[PDB]
């Protein structure tokens, strides 16, 4: 009957993503659970579907100047090279240099939740990230450029249904720490910063969360490489 | 140097329990974390140290009359025989017949937190538990007696330091649904219902959480066996 | 919004079962895959949803008379007490005394696939099962009664849509080795041997696979206990 | 070509056991390794091939009188009901009431290694095992009878090749704490206490370790059930 | 006795490989199993013995032009960087850009099975592989060269026992999509494309599968690096 | 109460390290255990706290000239690229090219144990490490420089309490195979080769093992990258 079709493989992927997100919906809509655990579904989705070089967790982000971010619903980060991940008071705290992306998880896409997401990503981009020069056989490379951390918002239901209306809420200065580079409203659309247009774009889509996943894969491919971290800038806090 | 001593094996166990509970302390005392995740440390401790027939989780408890408990910080239950454990909105919901013990987790032992613990265990004991007759080769056994569910309170710091004062707050009608049968304040003491004295007893102890663990092991040994559950009393809720 | 409802917990369970079975549908309907791996979905479902005392696998069944069953799509069995499970030529072979249930997996419920399922379960019930007397503190118990092995058929689409028509194909002598005791057509109905009516019953149901799961849980509860196996009756085949 | 044969399934099992034991041989024969880790192969074999109710480990055994066994190469024990297993100084220490069997691992079967094995099992049987009365719905059962702990010796090469000569070294008072109930020399034979003959029996066998495994399965089936342990007899050692 | 010898470490490795392949032999020779699962043994061997940067699975291979390979018995691929691996109808489908090697598994080395292997690898090399330019701190690197995918055949028994006769069947145009670069007949020999001779070479060897493993390790070392994949060339198939 | 402080996160890390090392202390001080398993605690610590690109094990090291090191208590090595790790006689044997660091584990820091550690690391640095030229798109890179293997000593109690006295025992020719580059005495201090001073430095520290961990992270960052290994130099030992 059915022969091999990439469109069917992608519909199957989308069906699995959609089924996992029903748990997010049920959590946010429950009068007792009230959204508890919702971000865990997205964390699990990213650990399932992203390349194995990436790890996802709910976490705080720290820097070597003793500054901390807000609690981040989903952080995508490195563990292959990263010198530490702190496990403290049942929380995870990740050095800022190891971070690729940060997301806020909400039920609905609207003005308040966009603002909330910007505050979260800004609290991560405000942190100081170290980067050492890199010795090699023929000399010393300049310090690696810092990762362009991806900021995003992950929601189920769009409450700004006109694309141009949503566009007006998403438009933001690309250089500002509160920039959102990607996001989705699973029932309706996804959005991203378009480097050609040099502007945010909203795409209505009937398989929005999977279109979002492919956009995220492409952005991760381009966001950079973790730096050689100044480990002693963190280690100096061991004693007064 | 050191030869084999059971007292040293038990001091080693106690040191491990005490080290794990520092995470509980740090969570409750943190101005941002504010106790988040604290019960997870106790859940992990019980899954480490209890016999493998027992499972521990943070969970809600349900019955076949569509009644639900409050959220329980630590539930000790059966998975070997139990017909289902629901995974809903990132929560676990356990049938009441599969429950052996329920605990409330707090930083401090005081009047308010005793009252809180009683309300939690009462919400579980109020549930209706089924028990079917048990056919066997020579006839039919009467339904298994229901488990005497153990209710408890798990804390770090005692704020009722006089044993007789704490006794006066713990005394309770053994037949009442709000009875607490066991508990501890890790820094000072543990307590339990003494079946010989027929009354609560407070024991000051320098290794209180490990003394508590041994008292819990003894109470679990005696609290009964899961019943043959009326599975269709739950299954009837599938359709209206 | 949503308060706690057992009907919602069961709808959530059903949604998860239904999502897993889409893989079975896609496998059977694919012009290259042609049903490969379909039974693995049901195996995984049973290992997820049955009590931990049960294990499920695709397997052959053997007896101590050197007789073997056909290949069984899903076998529910014991590993807690069972003296061996053979791992041979990438297949699993289970002693007959350790078996609780056997199922055939097909896309459709129709006459041919009922017949196929009967042949599979009959090949397991035809095997000789040992059972030793059981010494105890006060004497010796008679050998444990043999498990009433549950035979079933697991399908997605019903092609005998009239219940009375399907009934006429399912009716069978309860004592015969080809008896089917339970089954489902996920899109329409489930069926079982009703001990009160002493006859097969077909139940049209909008959540058929979950109604089936609860019927299976109830049948497993009653099908018996593994016997003390005559281990040397198997061990004698080691040498000629 | 090959049709289904239990003798072939058992030859396959035997081939796997034999391949695992080549590691034991290579360890004992190496001029640097000198037998290090040899018992780990047998531990792994038992955890692979015994029913899941059994656990195997290298361990010490303790009792509630603060007495300890020698280091035991392989202990078969319970974790399902057992109130504790101590993890101390990278060793495991198991309460005596939870023990089913104890084995000594050596390269060769000879007089010295039989004597060594007897000293090891005697150090376990000398321990005091508790057993409480067991309350039930209709009264109180007498304390469970203590397990008849199986003592054994596991070797690769027989240096007492005449069965009657080996018999003369194995004969022992069945009631004495140094009794060996089972053992093998993988290249030649296995041995066991025969309850009918009321005497040790040596069986020359070309698949000796697998014949041994089946004899062990049969002995485990009959050696008894763990008792209700006097938990407070251990807990009293927490403080002086 | 035995001191440290690399030849003994390699004989030990070879003994383990040979023991695992007895399962392949027993599967192919069984009148019911008829080779079912045989490739799983090789998959497991490669996941055990290859560097952790490599993954092995039975799988199909897809490209961004919606073209699919035949079913491949063993695919060696990347998961560290790869943007997706599809899990569809209980099959795995891997993007072509992530593939390092593909193998056909058969009982015997003969003309028909060489032809079969060529058809399988040709179906993978026929696929279109993308490769994007790679931005870096000082400019943009040309797209990464495509991996020289290794094609092979894995068998137990050689039926072309004369090396020059087997050579005549293996000789092939190195540039053609049906080229086989490596293979083995475990009982007799392994073969490979020799870059110095610029021709296939057959090596009779008494430890052929381990010699093959070392040749495979060397070929993997040289076959290239996964490209920056054109993720949107796959993502465009999400919608029509 | 407590707000976010990197010093508190690092104190928490240190508390966990200190608790794990109590097992090392208890092992070395026990009259029966006598240090058995002590290195396993450090192995576990490194697998917990080092970046995932590193693996730690107790192991021997081998080279392609058939030369072997002494048994090394803790080896830090690569598995991502490494062509083999031998599993022989329950030991691990690692090719020298894959090694980053080697450590000796002792209870006390004193002259004899420094000497012991030097002999261990010298036995690894004496091995021959291969390194092939590396083809690339534009030519062929010279062979990768060999890793500067880190040699160290891990102890609990300092018996050379004067830093200048300990300095006099640690001073060593940086180019010599017995150089120790890092170490700690958990109760008092850690030490390292200071590249600026070009000399060993001893640092008294109240959180010495965590200061050591950060120094180790920094040294690992700089010690180099595994080479392209001459796989056939090892494979030639397969046959005589």
């Amino acid at each position: 009957a059915q022969d091999w079709q990439l469109s069917e493989l992608l519909e199957n992927l989308h069906a699995d993503v959609q089924h996992k997100l029903t748990t997010v919906r049920k959590s946010f809509k429950h009068s007792v659970v009230k959204g508890d655990g919702a971000e865990n579904v997205w964390v699990d989705l990213f650990n399932q579907y992203l390349p194995e070089r990436y790890r996802a967790s709910r976490a705080f982000v720290v820097d070597s100047e003793n500054q901390f971010s807000e609690q981040i619903d989903v952080v995508i980060y490195d563990r292959q090279y990263s010198p530490f991940i702190f496990h403290y008071a049942e929380q995870l705290i990740i050095p800022a240099e190891s971070v690729y992306a940060v997301f806020e998880v909400k039920q609905t896409l609207n003005k308040q939740h966009i603002d909330a997401a910007r505050k979260k990503v800004a609290s991560v981009r405000a942190l100081h990230r170290t980067s050492l020069p890199i010795p090699h056989a023929g000399g010393v490379h300049s310090p690696r450029e810092l990762i362009g951390i991806i900021g995003g918002l992950l929601t189920l239901e769009n409450e700004l249904k006109i694309p141009d209306t949503l566009m007006g809420h998403l438009d933001h200065d690309k250089a500002d720490k509160g920039m959102l580079n990607i996001g989705c409203a699973a029932d309706d659309c996804f959005f991203y910063y378009d480097n050609d247009h040099q502007r945010m774009q909203v795409m209505q889509h009937k398989k929005a969360t999977t279109a979002f996943l492919f956009e995220l894969l492409s952005q991760l491919q381009k966001c950079g490489t973790v730096p050689m971290i100044d480990i002693h800038a963190y280690g100096k806090w061991l004693t007064p």
